[PDB]
């Protein structure tokens, strides 16, 4: 597997080239839902073709890479949202053109809770200055690690490929850090801050498809093919 | 702060001390939740005083002591679960004497599902030979960092006590890793692979309540107190 060859240094600019292209975006409950669900819906086609370059992916049957895919498409899309939102505090840069404030999060029903996590973990990505060679690593992280514990001989031969692939993405994190000179302790206390800011991103995730499926039901939500088939792996 | 004090060899050893008594159980979908229900209320008893003893909780406020503690209780209860259920493989082991088996979890509508997502864990903590220090920390760990991203200036000092006592169980756990003489390398892989597992935890408690809570709908769940009130924060 080419993922197990490169070093730390070819793995992050291999994801640094993946990242695709920023969207541009096209107010009430119906109209903001609107947006916001078409933007995902067309970053979703990117998404599928910066996964196909994640080193490794490609290795698993083309049915895990669904799978994954199924299982990591919202928090990818929250974590982008958040990566991209640092620097402009208070606020969700959907798009470079679409830049809502907290409290347009009321416009929608249950919104402003979601906007509100987003919003803190935003700030944390600010307050820990985060890398973009970091954040890259993330992204790919959580595109290998949420849905591996769902995927038999074959499995535990592609479980052991993801856990496989998910060391050397760590490694490229410490080889990342330590080039920016960190003490071996703080490499290791700013790897554990990082990864365990994925937990409430899985959290947020999951209240996220909670949400985006009232709106659905409340008939509010179009018919965007890519995102309901997303939407329908969890359910 | 005794937390930002202690040595990872104390920090361990109070850990250690803090844990619970195992408690023992007192089949329909009714009978069955009943007794996991019941289980589950009673651990919650012990929950909240072994959480008094996590070094550095105690420094917090007295609501953002509740305040964690609803958030993490389910992760809390199904990272013990898993843990004991380490060594009976295919197998959950509530109690010393309540030992379902997955196809038991059949009995309860949508109850497979978690069973499976538990074992999974379960499974993943016997392959890379989990030990009980180790367990001790993640539990913390948990417990810390799980509601952190929902507690303003006294926040921002509450969010920062509780980052450095993170940083301290860190340190602990590398401390732990060197002295069963893992390299450094394996030792932040071991590291990224312990706290990457806290990710599929916080997925599976959001199931969990999602499915606690219908469960109640359908009122097949008895009236415990103090598990209603845990899952009424998360509503
Ligand atoms: C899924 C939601 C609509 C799509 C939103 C979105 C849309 C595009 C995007 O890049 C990120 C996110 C984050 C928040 C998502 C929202 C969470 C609640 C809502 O249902
Ligand atoms: C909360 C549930 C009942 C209580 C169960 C329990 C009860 C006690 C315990 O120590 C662990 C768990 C893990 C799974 C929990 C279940 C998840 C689904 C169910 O509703």
């Amino acid at each position: 597997s080419l993922a197990l060859s490169l070093t730390a240094d070819q793995m992050v600019s291999a994801l640094l080239d993946a990242e695709p292209p920023i969207l541009y975006s096209e107010f009430s409950e119906a109209s903001m839902m609107g947006l916001l669900t078409n933007l995902a819906d067309r970053e979703l086609v990117h998404m599928i073709n910066w996964a196909k370059r994640v080193p490794g992916f490609v290795d698993l049957t083309l049915h895990d890479q669904v799978h994954l895919l199924e299982c990591a498409w919202l928090e990818i899309l929250m974590i982008g949202l958040v990566w991209r939102s640092m620097e402009h505090p208070g606020k969700l840069l959907f798009a470079p053109n679409l830049l809502l404030d907290r409290n347009q999060g009321k416009c929608v029903e249950g919104m402003v809770e979601i906007f509100d996590m987003l919003l803190a973990t935003s700030s944390r990505f600010r307050m820990m200055n985060l890398q973009g060679e970091e954040f890259v690593c993330l992204k790919s992280i959580i595109l290998l690690n949420s849905g591996v514990y769902t995927f038999t001989l074959k499995s535990l031969e592609e479980k052991d490929h993801i856990h496989r692939v998910l060391d050397k993405i760590t490694d490229t994190l410490i080889h990342l850090m330590a080039k920016a000179g960190l003490t071996l302790q703080q490499q290791h206390q700013r790897l554990a801050q990082l990864l365990l800011i994925l937990s409430h991103i899985r959290h947020m995730s999951n209240k996220g498809m909670e949400h985006l499926y009232s709106m659905k039901c409340k008939n509010v939500v179009p018919l965007y093919d890519l995102l309901l088939e997303m939407l329908d792996a969890h359910r």
